[PDB]
């Protein structure tokens, strides 16, 4: 029964998930002045042309857009990564107000939301095995700011009414995740964790420098989702973000000067 409330939020997670206080937890603040440019980091290779979206699910903490990950259809490679990482799902974290919502921060700045495109290392055969490995996952993190609408997001926004409450799913085929990517793929990278329980320390984080813009109407629709199931007391799905964790013995690397 973890969540984001006063009684079960991030500050409580360590009681069930002691790794919450571990050595490579996420998110973190990205101090831009202290990140080191690593000229040997390769451009990212985002290969989403053959992506097969399947479904959208309200899981009680976010909504996941799920993909067919039984073949190499939508993959991430390059950058800091060795090998091939398959897209399994994406989801967002967002706030109750435009001035908060992101998990990572940049020089302590919070964005309105943050997109996580979750990928697993094919050498481990499935997602459940991958999360047990220190190089099991690669998560592409993209900040959202409120301004102009993002046309490539609208198909997501419009289905949200069909998955208002926990446990609801809807068919969500033919969605192209390339419509959520900013122009630049410049990034920061560091080793970290899942930002929700079980908080496993299996993620190579790749956080893009350039945010995408979404409209006030689009983010407002995120905030009309519910944490609860249908016929349970309505609790708006807002502020589903974990705050920055200690960096500890990690260095954040930048792909760009
Ligand atoms: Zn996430």
């Amino acid at each position: 029964h973890w969540g984001y409330g006063k009684h079960n939020g991030p500050e409580h997670w360590h009681k069930d998930f002691p790794i919450a206080k571990g050595e490579r937890q996420s998110p973190v603040d990205i101090d831009t002045h202290t990140a080191k440019y690593d000229p040997s980091l390769k451009p990212l290779s985002v290969s989403y042309d053959q992506a097969t979206s399947l479904r959208i699910l309200n899981n009680g903490h976010a909504f996941n857009v799920e993909f067919d990950d039984s073949q190499d259809k939508a993959v991430l490679k390059g950058g800091p990564l060795d090998g091939t990482y398959r897209l399994i799902q994406f989801h967002f974290h967002w706030g109750s107000l435009d001035g908060q919502g992101s998990e990572h921060t940049v020089d302590k700045k919070k964005y309105a939301a943050e997109l996580h495109l979750v990928h697993w290392n094919t050498k481990y055969g499935d997602f459940g095995k991958a999360v047990q490995q220190p190089d099991g996952l690669a998560v592409l993190g993209i900040f959202l700011k409120v301004g102009s609408a993002k046309p490539g997001l609208q198909k997501v926004v419009d289905v949200l009414d069909s998955i208002k409450t926990k446990g609801k799913s809807a068919d969500f085929t033919n969605f192209d995740p390339r419509g959520l990517l900013p122009e630049s793929l410049d990034y920061w990278t560091y080793p970290g964790s899942l930002t929700t329980p079980p908080l496993l320390e299996c993620v190579t984080w790749i956080v893009l420098k350039e945010p995408i813009s979404v409209s006030s109407e689009q983010v407002l629709k995120f905030r009309k989702l519910n944490f609860n199931g249908e016929g349970e007391p309505e609790e708006l799905m807002v502020d589903n973000w974990r705050p920055a964790q200690p960096l500890k013995n990690r260095q954040i690397k930048a792909s760009f000067k």
